[PDB]
RNA sequence: GUUCUAUUUUGUUGGUUUUCGGAACUGAGGCCAUGAUUAAGAGGGACGGCCGGGGGCAUUCGUAUUGCGCCGCUAGAGGUG
């Protein structure tokens, strides 16, 4: 909880891994390595109902809690790594991703570079479902 | 040329060998305007440069998965209308 950075000269960089499933949203801030983490709070930790854990309100509260816990240490800027369900399943991020990103941007985390770290397979295994699908 | 032979014939009775004709075999010729229709918008094949997720064998790469090992923080994570 002690920042060695000079205040006006530069900012301390971290990176958030915004995981956006269709049933929950993870907002996870780690360092430049990713091995050491800083703050992780979810939509289910903020809203105690399973059906709206991936809701933009829950992702917004999770992003506000992440930004407050990160300003408690003094990391100022965050790179953004958007991550989806991935694999054989869906590759489009959920509704909480843009809400959490805009929420941390309003709460005051300096936006670095944004990229997709979605685990898009080259050629995956068999998708969970029948030959007729999830009807 | 070789073998066989219907017989006409030597005035009439007999043999042998020829001229002349028919059957088979066999050598040197002369001639054909000498002799093989075209190459199917039929087909087969050779040859040339290709072309192609065609086939078989060996090798190599890519991610994702799931499981394990180590590290960081955590009370939720999955999943559904
Ligand atoms: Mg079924």
């Amino acid at each position: 909880s002690l920042g060695p950075q000079v205040a006006e000269g530069e900012n301390v960089f971290g990176v958030c891994h915004i995981f956006a499933s269709f049933n929950d949203t993870f907002v996870h801030v780690t360092d430049l390595s990713g091995k050491e983490t800083i703050c992780r709070v979810t939509g289910g930790m903020k809203v105690k109902a399973d059906r709206d854990e991936s809701s933009p309100y829950a992702a917004m509260l999770a992003a506000q809690d992440v930004a407050q816990r990160c300003k408690e240490l003094g990391i100022t800027a965050l790179h953004i790594k958007l991550r989806a369900t991935g694999g054989n399943r869906t590759k489009t991020p959920g509704p909480g991703a843009q809400s959490a990103l805009r929420a941390l941007a309003r709460s005051g985390m300096k936006i670095g570079r944004i990229e997709d770290v979605t685990p898009i397979p080259s050629d995956s295994t068999r998708r969970k479902g029948g030959r007729r699908g999830r009807r």
